[PDB]
């Protein structure tokens, strides 16, 4: 039908036992292409789990991320799921599910540093990622850390790995970074327990799933899928595998 | 040309007219500068020329009053600011940036014959720096890096890099702190880069990127893709080696986007 995209197609996804989901193949650790060519990530596991409950297989489609809204509206994909989030501009092209994970800015310090509180950064040196949302939040809400840390400024680094090198050596006392990165990397390296990873105090972006506004049943069925997985313990397993913690939102629970 | 050209995405025009104008500071060696003979040369000039050659776009190089760069860009007098330019919140109010193509930072330079192959190895050794340089200020601002360990906890200041090197070569000083762009450029130009240890000092650096009008979203993407294309076909590496004697490509230029996503 020429107008499938203008209708609630839940009965279609369920009958065809398949649904198409677009993602940015480079977005570690939400959904990305590994060196061997496989598609893995938190959202990959999460979405596969949700749809498995309905006997639906996910057809993962690596897309031009800038074209995500267009592809969703054209029927190229049926969902945008890859660390996606609500934006009033995005709400122009899609309806969203309840948020499933909060990606807030976290302050990371060595357990041995004794800095187990954001306020404990008073007079201490802070590091952050160049051009990251953490850098911007640092300035936007100065009362949180700027007016506390040494020199009222942050040392900028290229990557979390370079930043972590200086955190470990002691060149910097703390590191402000995306929760998604802090937990994924520290857990993958098996040293998460050697660090205090604390919510910094800035409003974090909530990850949610995007669908065509007409697919109302689809959205609610994903929402329910989250609950189902959180009650049978699946959500926690997936979450632990990727972040070493339960990231479920209250809703899921010159 | 449209009165509102500056108001929109001109990728169509650049490709059509097969031209784009880039502003630079004619004194900024080695990124882009005017030589004695009057020619304009530099790492950025070679890099930008190479990127636009991919698209069949000729580059019109415009030496500008550097202080007027953002104005020139917004005025439409130039289409890009490419001459060791970088991101700052202030500059972001006037332009959009490509991904960074190289990192500049203070490097500690020592002769390989000195045996000093680490910054820590400078303990008790004499350090030189150029007078009125970013390294001088960095040396003092972060004493724990080198100031505390070097002899006398001070640095011998030099007016020119040439004098500094003369003394490094004679043993007068054991190490020299200077911008990576200058260290690699001069040493490679002299064909002696392999006789020195050029090590990142530990002081916060800066990342060079290209600035364009915020409306030129496509142009920015085409440049980012250009960097990647040149690295894939080897041209970036050739240009980098010509000017610095090493590969200065950032992970972004190399196509490694892991860890660079910001609440997208």
């Amino acid at each position: 039908s020429h107008f499938a995209t203008q209708k609630d197609q839940w009965q279609t996804y369920t009958k065809e036992k398949k649904i198409k989901i677009g993602f940015d193949a480079t977005f570690v650790p939400m959904g990305y292409e590994e060196k061997d060519g496989s598609y893995i990530g938190f959202d990959i596991d999460l979405a596969n789990a949700v749809f498995k409950l309905y006997g639906i297989d996910v057809e993962w489609q690596a897309i031009d991320w800038d074209m995500k809204e267009t592809e969703l509206k054209n029927g190229t994909i049926d969902l945008i799921w890859n660390g996606y989030s609500v934006t009033d501009e995005r709400k122009q092209s899609a309806d969203f599910t309840e948020p499933y994970m909060v990606n807030e800015q976290v302050l990371v310090t060595k357990k041995s540093s004794g800095i187990d509180s954001v306020a404990g950064m008073a007079g201490k040196t802070l590091g952050a990622q160049a051009g990251s949302s953490g850098y911007d939040a640092f300035n936007a809400s100065p009362k949180i850390l700027k007016d506390v840390v040494a020199n009222q400024k942050v040392v900028q680094y290229s990557t979390f790995t370079q930043a972590l090198i200086d955190l470990n050596s002691g060149r910097i006392d703390g590191l402000l970074i995306d929760r998604v990165y802090a937990n994924y990397y520290l857990e993958k390296s098996g040293v998460l327990d050697q660090y205090n990873v604390m919510p910094a105090g800035y409003e974090g972006e909530s990850f949610a799933v995007g669908a065509r506004k007409v697919d109302k049943t689809l959205i609610k069925k994903i929402n329910q899928g989250f609950e189902t997985l959180y009650k049978n313990g699946e959500f926690q397993k997936i979450s632990n595998k990727w972040f070493g913690e339960d990231v479920a939102t209250d809703q899921v629970k010159h």
